[PDB]
């Protein structure tokens, strides 16, 4: 498998672009940077809104926990690369404590609301206009050679109120080089394509966009999250009791995968359920035939058919959206 755009951009750049074990840091003072309050933590790290003592304006502060080097700088490398792109955090700084050397990145300032309690309110036309503005900023990191591999609503931070979206948390992002092959415990479990629960490693910018229709279909549907498994097996049985499992072994024979005996028994068989079914009165106001098609092209098990980041902006879902923009 190789991706079907972009798959030469770390063929054609310098060695020096992608090959982020050479990175050289240049460490920045520790005591320009206060920290105010704990805004968020995951399992690599912990998050605050800080204070930049020099100019008093409003930063992210962003601690390592304790890992290798080289997951380390991966991150700063992507930052670095990415830095300026539409919708993408803006890496400021780095530094480190002396005694104890953990690493914390120093960020533009991000004002975001918790995401369980804003999607209940957006309308359908936020719902298009905030992931059309994902979709920039995934068309953007994947046209520099690069997969996020953690979308999911938690690392969308949005400010409702100036309509202003981040993709954050690129601790999980890798170079894409064609052919080669990927750890798949990469993303949320229920974020997570198919290609991972299946085990294969050669994928590409196309995951991302399996990641984005979950998030998409979450927000149409009402349904945080919409794929919602209890372990990576369940996970892949509860898209099978959705997308039906004609159109898995059609993908399974395609790229050679055998399933595990297990897991091939959890999956089981069933067949394919049509989107409309999941319409309901809470969320009928966002479902238009539009949103379907576009969900439908999003969520395919074959991350070669999956629309491309810079295809689905130009889907007629978006008309509107589009037309804004351009005044």
């Amino acid at each position: 498998s190789k991706a079907r755009v972009y798959a030469d951009v770390n063929v054609l750049r310098p060695k020096e672009y992608w090959d982020y074990e050479a990175l050289t840091v240049q460490w920045g003072e520790q005591d320009d940077y206060e920290v105010v309050r704990k805004v968020g933590r995951g399992k690599y790290s912990e998050v605050f809104e800080g204070i930049n003592v020099n100019n008093n304006e409003k930063c992210i502060i962003k601690i390592l926990k304790p890992v290798k080097k080289k997951k380390i700088k991966r991150e700063i490398k992507i930052l670095q690369n990415l830095c300026g792109g539409p919708n993408i955090v803006k890496l400021l700084d780095i530094v480190r404590d002396q005694h104890s050397k953990t690493p914390s990145l120093i960020f533009e300032y991000v004002n975001n609301t918790d995401f369980k309690v804003l999607y209940p309110t957006l309308t359908d036309y936020d719902i298009r206009y905030y992931i059309y503005e994902l979709l920039k900023a995934l068309d953007y990191c994947h046209s520099q050679g690069i997969m996020h591999r953690d979308v999911k609503p938690h690392n969308v931070m949005i400010d409702h109120e100036l309509r202003k979206l981040r993709l954050i948390d690129w601790g999980l992002a890798e170079f894409y080089h064609p052919g080669k092959e990927y750890n798949v415990r990469v993303a949320s479990r229920y974020f997570k394509g198919p290609e991972l629960l299946v085990d294969l490693q050669d994928y590409d910018y196309s995951l991302d966009m399996w990641s984005l229709g979950c998030m998409f279909a979450g927000m149409i549907f009402r349904k945080e999250p919409f794929f919602y498994g209890h372990d990576n097996h369940d996970q892949l049985v509860k898209i099978a009791k959705v997308l039906g499992t004609d159109g898995l072994n059609v993908y399974l024979n395609k790229y050679r995968i055998e399933l595990d005996p297990q897991l091939e028994a959890l999956v089981g068989r069933h067949s394919r359920k049509p989107w409309l079914k999941f319409m309901n009165a809470d969320n009928q106001h966002l479902v238009s035939p539009e949103a379907i098609d576009f969900l439908d092209k999003l969520l395919r098990y074959d991350h070669q058919e999956r629309l491309t980041a810079l295809e689905a902006m130009t889907h007629p879902y978006f008309q509107q959206v589009r037309a804004a923009e351009n005044s």
